């Protein structure tokens, strides 16, 4: 008895609409619906990085959506690394329309482990990075405007187990990152047990992640503990890039079961 | 192994990001390669109302075409709506291109000018499935923007390619401005001396489309090129449906006119 579900696809950093392709494919060919969103200054969204200072015009196109949900229409939201913030403050605002919440190697902030938290140790593992560079568009006086990836840094450290026509892809795709400041981090997303901690959780472990340590994984999964965590093997950090079908046949699963 | 410079022109909608398969065989088989973004195009950081003008459309590539030192040719790539773009190159740089290649592209000449290729072109577009058109200079004004539809992807450019393509292009096409004839013919003007002296070469490519290819052939008839290979099996997005064998005529045609 086939269910029709509704799928929601949330990138990270430096990311769009476009990284999950071959899981909308999957969805759309399976007959089921699939929305892949474009954050702010991300994909082909018209923002450029600079216009938007404030996290909350970085957020708005899934915050945008998630408004426009019609009455009663539920969502497996998913969310990939960075991603993971937009979908925690969606659970915070909308937690009766979504039926489960996936964390792809997602930044998973709860009450006991708030978001600057988070974002402080996820920018010490990209800032500095073998070829990532930062822009000063404010001055030396100020803090760097955007952060910027470079191909090196994507080839060994996120797409190392994927296709190398995926590479570059990614390449001819990513754009820069707007510096955000932990302070705005915080006050945008601010999670409660009884709303956020009240939509289902799942979060998926990339193996052989290279971009997210484990430790630092091991340490939110333990401090926000979710109601499952699943592993795929052999993933790099752009699962639906080096696991598609894995992944495509995870999310149904995790579809099916919460329910 | 002579190490050569391939540089790619997408055509209407799409960037540099559709070339991914190209870029990557080319790439690891130790070639360097320029996929290029028009303008208001991929990730380019133009908006079609920003570029009203067909020289705004085509500056990302006289640009990089201005920094190139004129030792360093390359073999220019040119898709579609892509062909535009590199004639003007053509006319402009003709020393610097070793070989020209239109995949299907529009190439207009002497005898087959611009803004007749063009608008035989748009006329394949334009009302066409779920594609449709924006008014932002107002209601009585001819249509500002064109936009592809997902159903006119999937039936009229991607029907033969892999369905992730598809969604990949779902994902990332962008408007198009609407451009005058009028500014095309004036701003793509060519001469034998110069875009005539390069060396040219067309490639037919495309299935179920009779029309399509008898289009093709008009140009082909009207403004001879120098030589013309074929790829059987491929839709409208050759570098989408037919990469290994679109990768293996570009090395080809690159090692014969070095
Ligand atoms: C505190 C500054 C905000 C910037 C956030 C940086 C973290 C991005 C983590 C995701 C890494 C990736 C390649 O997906
Ligand atoms: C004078 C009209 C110029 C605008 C014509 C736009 C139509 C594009 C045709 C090329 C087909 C394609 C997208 O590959």
């Amino acid at each position: 008895p086939f269910v029709k579900k509704h799928f929601v696809l949330v990138h990270t950093a430096f990311h769009g609409a476009w990284c999950w392709y071959k899981i909308v494919a999957l969805m759309r060919s399976s007959g089921h619906n699939v929305t892949a969103l474009d954050l702010g200054a991300s994909g082909i969204n018209p923002k450029q990085a600079l216009q938007i200072p404030n996290f909350s015009d970085y957020l708005s196109p899934l915050m945008e959506f998630m408004a426009s949900l019609p009455a009663n229409e539920k969502i497996i939201l998913v969310g990939h690394a960075l991603g993971g913030l937009a979908i925690s403050k969606a659970m915070e605002t909308f937690p009766e329309k979504i039926s489960v919440a996936v964390f792809l190697s997602g930044l998973m902030p709860g009450p006991n482990i708030d978001a600057t938290t988070v974002c402080t140790k996820a920018g010490s593992a990209v800032l500095g990075q073998l070829d990532n560079c930062v822009t000063y568009e404010n001055g030396p006086t100020n803090p760097p405007t955007t952060l910027i990836a470079g191909p090196k840094f994507l080839a060994t450290n996120v797409y190392h187990l994927s296709p190398i026509e995926d590479l570059a892809l990614a390449t001819a795709l990513v754009r820069p990152l707007y510096l955000y400041l932990a302070e705005d981090i915080s006050k945008e997303v601010v999670l409660s047990s009884k709303r956020y901690g009240s939509v289902k959780r799942v979060f998926i472990v990339a193996t052989e992640n290279d971009a997210l340590k484990k430790e630092f994984l091991k340490l939110m999964i333990e401090k926000n503990p979710p109601d499952e965590v699943k592993e795929i093997e052999g993933s790099d950090h752009v699962t639906m890039m080096s696991k598609p079908q894995q992944l495509f046949t995870t999310l149904l699963s995790i579809a099916n079961k919460y329910k």
